[PDB]
């Protein structure tokens, strides 16, 4: 058995679906375009009997900032771990992730994060996974508190307008918005969700996926949509193969600090519904959501539909 | 607003897949199977806006033997409410189950169960259903552990089989073996298994559902198996909707206590797999396990699919 760094993307998935296609159906589309168009210092090791891959980790050091947040090279990520189902317990995920591990921490890595990296598959340790969270124990992880994405069919239900505001108004992006747009992230959501914009631009997000909800010209707000017509694959929709026809998808969603608490997140979130509803999506999902923003969307008809785990090693001085 | 007695299937399945059918698909088969071959006291309240159904809750007092397990008039059940999402925070789910409670209460019950019921649709509270765990707690329930239900592919995994011990033969039951099946049940598993072997003959269970393991003549050991010719429709396969064509099922699972920790469960579990893959079978479930079990069905490729809350209200004397 020897441990080597693998690109062979094909390999990779076709082991990944044997092993967790079931609740985590991959396709090359998707794990390429996650992988390939990361910016953070990346690698995918291989655990291969000749020829034959047989189990992978692949891991990330935060070395390229996230919109006005700087990069922190002390923070390290497992993005993913498999080890096939017929070479289990043999120590073969021990040392992918012992090798992976090693050279995060060589380079400055204090914090080890399961998942919930930039072009992530998983916010944390799936539930589906949970008989990993005694390996990840073993070595030191901690286990913690739960993310959810949630999931609704929009065809189903009619749902009351709530009673809108003088001043504000909720429109799908046009070009000429692109400007105020970023200056609002700047200010508001100036970390990752700044981040995620300018990269997903980049690999295929289109206006026709944002929703701004604006005070008089002024951008407040703004949400993610997505439907089989997107071009770049995002976390609402990387399960769309569960998902049916007609597929769709929100996340995230964002209201300027000053103007929470008044019912615009409710307005944003019921025009995004309605746009896709008119779009004709059936089947659709909220990623990554805290516990205690459910029934925000659960009053939409959303439901939890997968748990993650979030789960941190600190590396020992 | 009236809440009344209503029998209208047709509309409480409707008004079920509205709300939580993406991730609960009911159909009418299963659900007039399992509320009206129940055995237990039982009873369904609607809330009615006119005509109109609008939420219901099915309730259930122990009234009927568990096979040697006398019933105890202490322990009610709710098995199920569900008020429309147009009409929520109303107070509906409290005149409703304020409703349950009070009639259970009035005779005799003590110990108020979320699910798990005869013939239950759930467990417990599912995780799909987590905010409801608030409404429950308000009244006085307590959360307690978790269970989950399984899922594999066994059209995509090959297996070793587990290296045989002399006089232990597995093999689908025939007609002739059912004496000795209830013998073993009786002296085994002499409880909610052998009800539930008792009773789902009755309802269309057959001897190629089952499958026995024995030592020289004797039963020592069996399980439930489901495809999609079986005509009893058991929470392996409640959930059918979701499992594509050539859905399956296993479960319950047991051999005799004095045969345990030998690995005739890893057999009988092996062959009863090799069952269905030989039938075609693809997508399959494994219902309400415990935790400390989960990894042995993992070494089979099954992983956590939904989980559920135990859960319990002390009523206050
Ligand atoms: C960020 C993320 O990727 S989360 C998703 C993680 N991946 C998965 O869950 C995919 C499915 N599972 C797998 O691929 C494997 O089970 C892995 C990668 C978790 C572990 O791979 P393996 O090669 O079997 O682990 P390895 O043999 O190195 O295990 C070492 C020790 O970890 C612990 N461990 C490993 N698997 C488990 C388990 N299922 N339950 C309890 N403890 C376990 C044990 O202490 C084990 O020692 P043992 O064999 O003496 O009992
Ligand atoms: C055994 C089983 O059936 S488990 C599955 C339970 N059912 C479901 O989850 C189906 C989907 N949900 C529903 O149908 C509803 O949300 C129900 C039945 C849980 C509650 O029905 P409602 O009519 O909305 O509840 P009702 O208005 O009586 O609620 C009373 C109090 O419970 C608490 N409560 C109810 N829903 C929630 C929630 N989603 N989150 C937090 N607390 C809640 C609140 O304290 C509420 O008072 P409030 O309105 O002042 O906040
Ligand atoms: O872009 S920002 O980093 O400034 C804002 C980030 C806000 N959210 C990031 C991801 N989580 C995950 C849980 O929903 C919630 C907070
Ligand atoms: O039929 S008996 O009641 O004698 C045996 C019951 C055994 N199991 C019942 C249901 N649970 C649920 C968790 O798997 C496990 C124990
Ligand atoms: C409902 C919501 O806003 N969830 C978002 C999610 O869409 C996004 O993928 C993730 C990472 O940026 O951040 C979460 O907070
Ligand atoms: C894997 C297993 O045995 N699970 C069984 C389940 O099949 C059955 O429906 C339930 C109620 O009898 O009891 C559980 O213990």
């Amino acid at each position: 058995m020897e441990i080597k760094e693998t690109y062979d993307f094909s390999s990779i998935v076709d082991l990944w679906n044997k092993n967790i296609g079931t609740v985590y159906p991959m396709n090359l589309e998707l794990f390429k375009q996650n992988y390939i168009n990361d910016r953070q210092r990346k690698k995918i090791m291989g655990a291969f009997n000749g020829e034959i891959l047989i189990g992978f980790v692949i891991y990330k050091q935060w070395t390229y900032k996230s919109g006005s947040l700087k990069p922190n090279h002390k923070i390290g990520y497992i993005n993913s771990i498999i080890v096939d189902i017929n070479f289990r317990h043999q120590g073969i995920g021990t040392k992918l992730l012992d090798a992976a591990e090693e050279e995060l921490i060589n380079s400055g890595v204090k914090i080890l994060r399961c998942g919930s990296d930039t072009y992530h598959f998983f916010p944390g340790i799936p539930l589906e996974c949970l008989p990993s969270e005694e390996f990840f124990l073993v070595r030191g992880y901690k286990m913690q508190d739960y993310f959810y994405d949630l999931i609704g069919d929009v065809s189903k239900v009619d749902f009351k307008k709530p009673s809108i505001k003088d001043g504000f108004k909720v429109n799908v992006m046009k070009p000429e918005d692109r400007k105020g747009l970023f200056e609002f992230l700047e200010k508001s959501f100036s970390g990752r969700w700044l981040e995620e914009f300018i990269e997903f631009f980049q690999v295929g997000m289109k206006e026709r996926d944002i929703v701004l909800i604006k005070y008089k010209t002024s951008v407040i707000g703004f949400s993610h949509i997505y439907d089989n017509k997107s071009s770049f694959i995002g976390p609402p929709i990387y399960w769309k193969a569960l998902l049916g026809h007609n597929y769709g998808g929100l996340g995230p969603i964002g209201i300027d600090k000053t103007y929470r608490k008044q019912g615009l997140g409710r307005l944003l979130l019921y025009e995004s519904l309605q746009i896709l509803k008119k779009r004709e999506v059936k089947k659709m999902v909220i990623d990554w959501t805290e516990k205690d923003i459910i029934n925000f969307y659960g009053r939409f008809n959303f439901m939890p539909w997968k748990a993650y785990r979030k789960a941190t090693k600190e590396v020992k001085d």
